[PDB]
């Protein structure tokens, strides 16, 4: 069994655990970063995003395909990337902001992009017309100021839970809960996927995961400078 470190960024700090809403799974903090946009060529920073995986389940079910690789490989695999969206495993993502943002913009934000690419790729069914609504119904006059956060766990059943808090807090429970894997897995493809708006978040996921699975494969390894067994 194993830990890892917690994370800062652009002063909000992500704790190495926590319990996702309406989940009572522990989870690991798998990787976090900035979320930002380049108007001008400044680097303006709008959200700190920490993508968190299920502590019982996601290393056994990664190391499979990728154990063996270094930071840079998974780094640079989309398949990697897709891997974890789509992971036999619970998510939970919990997005921070530095800039306000109300309720409205995220959602019509997140919602127009998943439609287009549903559209584009020709999967766009009334069941995704109606788990957009039901997202958006969630988010409408919610607004986020500076520290407030969205909350979002994603179940390998394909159900997304919704949850708010006023700032770093993670709730014990659940709000919104949409049974649609499309939006459930498009929600944080969004963020680390091959499109992905946080390029920092995907760069530290890839090197804490690889990290965890070296650790992992270093353990239960014969080496003749520690011999003392205890098995019989
Ligand atoms: O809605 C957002 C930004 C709007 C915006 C408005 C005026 C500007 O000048 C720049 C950005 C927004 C930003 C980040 C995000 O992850 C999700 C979002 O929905």
């Amino acid at each position: 069994m194993m830990a890892v470190s917690e994370l800062e960024v652009d002063g909000v700090v992500f704790p190495s655990l926590a319990r996702p809403p309406g989940s009572a799974h522990s989870h690991f903090l798998a990787g976090a970063g900035v979320r930002g946009m380049e108007i001008g060529g400044n680097f303006i920073k709008f959200t700190a995003i920490g993508v968190y995986l299920q502590a019982d389940a996601a290393v056994s079910a990664l190391a499979k395909k990728w154990a063996g690789k270094a930071a840079d490989e998974l780094a640079s695999d989309a398949a990697f990337f897709r891997d974890v969206v789509t992971g036999e495993f619970e998510k939970f993502t919990q997005v921070t902001m530095i800039l306000p943002l109300t309720g409205a913009q995220y959602s019509e934000k997140v919602t127009e992009n998943c439609v287009a690419y549903w559209k584009a790729v020709g999967a766009y069914t009334d069941a995704e017309a109606a788990a957009v609504d039901k997202f958006k119904e969630a988010f409408k006059t919610e607004t986020f100021p500076p520290g407030a956060s969205i909350l979002f766990t994603h179940s390998p059943a394909g159900v997304l839970t919704v949850a708010f808090s006023k700032n770093s807090s993670v709730p014990e429970s659940g709000g919104a809960a949409i049974e649609n894997r499309p939006l459930c897995e498009a929600v944080l493809e969004a963020i680390i996927g091959e499109h992905g708006v946080s390029p920092a978040a995907k760069l530290s996921l890839a090197t804490r995961v690889a990290e965890l699975l070296k650790e992992a494969a270093s353990v239960d390894e014969p080496a003749a400078a520690e011999p003392v067994s205890v098995s019989a």
